[PDB]
């Protein structure tokens, strides 16, 4: 436990012990000095102004935090392929976290010459928010995760949070959090940090696609014993009203009585990847589904889990109803459609309604012959449908580069708190691990000054972080006779191997990989 | 207790998301300018950021001002009120689902 | 499966020992950047490696009467000793030495 002794080893592999997977990931991180050791109030005013919908108020802290809330942080693409091709479900069970091999380095820039030296006596501060007393910024699909490639060195993102705002201003209910008010472990080189976390009970993720649709669960050979209204008029002419009933059978599956109905919907605008088929107007914001909160409009993104498109309409995607990942090297603003990877939520069209279609039709009046307007039967489209009893649905798929978990907001009530971006919703998710370099002041004046010191030695830290997660598996025991669909590589020759490095050593993920390849009955 | 965070402001205001959103559909004025441009959802545009949870259910109510001069000059206490029907009888939706009484400053 | 270049062919030979210096990043920017760090402190390592191998021997018990052929140095004078260093400290192996000098019957 000294300068010349390593405080940990590199553990990066996966063990498949039957119904369990234990994934271990080790990475090398670099933590700079954020905010010059200061807490700073931030708002849209300090960011250059914005609209009402984009107004915010918060604080940026000098702390960094560790993010491993993405599946590629733990699963290699081959491990992901094994998991998705051989299992009907999975869920996290246990977590082990390690910080070790801490190195604090001081940087001196004299006459433009940058020299870096070791600071053996400097300390790095780390603690976990095990009581969830801090704002939870994981589960917001942020950058700064452990890189998917184990050989990549990553920078720890800076921790900030938002509070209640009235425009760019704060209200009396706004909370300010000082992270130095928490007990934290102080680490010199030779010290290591470790903590274990047990995942709370969450349902298995449905890593399967249904081979039956909700409207085709009947026996296609046997009639029903239920009748339906099939004819209301005997023919053309006046006063031909009648009531005729027929048996609902295989020839007319649409009218058959059913026990369960598709899940809820919140219609999204339909956008074509073939740009010539889209309207010649700007409708990204104006034509998007949204919800209002305290007078602020927020995009419904990705919203309720719905089928991306109908059968054969692969070129259509909902405006903001799907996760859109960026390809390697993709820029930040105004990138083409070929530089992004739009996830396709088609496997749930068997139970979930299509995102870009109406849920259905409802009657809107009373048809009558008189007493005295002679109104015909009128129907209206259902653009948004809330939860009804007897409704079943599938949640959004998880992806190799997608999020794993989210914190369920602490509220009086929630319904199906599975995160909308996909993953496992927990009231007590893995706690935030916050890290920060302890400030080392420069030489103070020889005469006392009451002002806080504002000159510090330039410093940064580096080290290794190890995350070990044990996942429970739900083995598939299907009796299906024909072979299933599996995720596979394509044998055809290419310049580069997919999910490998290119000639410049740049690792890339060419496509998003879901979990729903195996098949289950409804 | 009252929440010090809003549902639409649960993100880190310093870090971008790894998710993209459709930001532009036309290259400019003129015919046949259709396109598809995507941008990173970040601190500058919090409205379009992907979110895991959404506000609870609503059942819209009529808005009445305590300043009577701002209200419409008509009788709308019963006619303009939200209600539900049960066996052909109309009953006032009172107080109905728990919703915020007013916006900020109103 | 004896190797064609000569030696002992094994299904489980001595494993590869792989070594690498752990990267030590240079000073990162004070503002977060999602890109992997590409500036590192220039470093190299040095040390000592020890390999100990125990070899089993097959002693010869020949009944041949006449003396055998043996590998030997030549007594004749030379500028340098074979299998030694020269005046510049350069070690050299002057010739390849096989293993087949003793004699066995068929």
């Amino acid at each position: 436990d000294g300068v010349g002794s390593s405080s940990g080893n590199w553990h990066c592999d996966s063990q498949w012990l039957g119904d369990r997977v234990i994934t271990t990931s080790t990475r090398t991180w670099a933590l700079p000095t954020y905010n010059n050791h200061l807490y700073k109030q931030i708002s849209n005013s300090t960011s250059g102004g914005s609209s009402n919908d984009n107004a915010y108020f918060g604080y940026s802290t000098p702390w960094g935090y560790f993010d491993f809330n993405r599946f590629h942080c733990h699963f290699s693409p081959r491990d992901w392929q094994r998991l998705i091709n051989n299992n009907w479900g999975f869920r996290p069970k246990r977590l082990n976290f390690k910080l070790f091999n801490i190195q604090v380095k001081e940087v001196t820039d004299n006459n433009g010459v940058k020299t870096i030296a070791n600071n053996l006596t400097s300390t790095v501060q780390v603690f976990t928010d095990s009581d969830y007393q801090l704002p939870y910024v994981l589960g917001s699909a942020h950058e700064g995760c452990l890189p998917p490639f184990p050989a990549d060195v990553f920078m720890i993102p800076q921790y900030g949070y938002l509070t209640l705002n009235d425009g760019s201003q704060a209200v009396g209910r706004s909370s300010f959090y000082c992270l130095e008010y928490f007990p934290s472990q102080m680490l010199r080189t030779g010290n290591n940090f470790q903590f274990s976390y047990e995942f709370e009970n969450v349902p298995f993720h449905s890593s399967y696609a249904h081979s039956q649709s909700l409207d085709r669960l009947m026996n296609p050979l046997i009639d029903q014993y239920l009748y339906y209204l099939s004819k209301t008029i005997n023919g053309s002419g006046q006063n031909q009203q009648t009531l005729k009933f027929s048996v609902a059978g295989p020839s007319n599956m649409a009218v058959q009585g059913r026990n369960y109905i598709p899940g809820p919907s919140y219609r999204q605008q339909r956008v074509s990847t073939t740009v010539t088929q889209n309207n010649n107007s700007e409708f990204a914001w104006p034509g998007a589904s949204s919800w209002a909160l305290n007078g602020r409009n927020s995009l419904m993104n990705p919203g309720p889990a719905m089928a991306s498109h109908k059968e054969g309409e692969d070129r259509f995607f909902p405006l903001s109803g799907s996760l859109i990942f960026g390809k390697q090297g993709t820029g930040r603003d105004n990138v083409d459609a070929d530089k992004v990877m739009i996830t396709n939520e088609e496997e749930i069209k068997t139970t979930n309604p299509v995102a870009t279609e109406s849920y259905g039709q409802v009657a809107t009046n009373h048809q009558s012959d008189g007493t005295p307007f002679k109104a015909q039967a009128q129907t209206g489209w259902v653009q948004n449908q809330g939860i009804l009893p007897g409704m079943v649905w599938q949640d959004r798929d998880v992806y190799l580069q997608g999020p794993i978990w989210a914190k369920i907001p602490h509220t009086d009530g929630n319904f199906h708190p599975s995160p909308l971006m996909g993953g496992f919703g927990m009231k007590h998710p893995p706690p935030q691990i916050l890290i920060k370099n302890t400030p080392v002041p420069a030489d103070p004046p020889t005469a006392f000054n009451k002002d806080k010191l504002n000159s510090f030695i330039t410093q940064y830290s580096t080290g290794q972080v190890s995350v070990e997660i044990e996942w429970e598996l739900q083995k598939e025991n299907s009796k299906r006779w024909n072979p299933e669909i599996q995720y596979t590589s394509n044998y055809y020759k290419s310049n580069n191997v997919e999910f490998a490095v290119n000639t410049e050593g740049v690792y890339s993920e060419p496509r998003p990989i879901g979990t729903r390849y195996l098949t289950r009955n409804l």
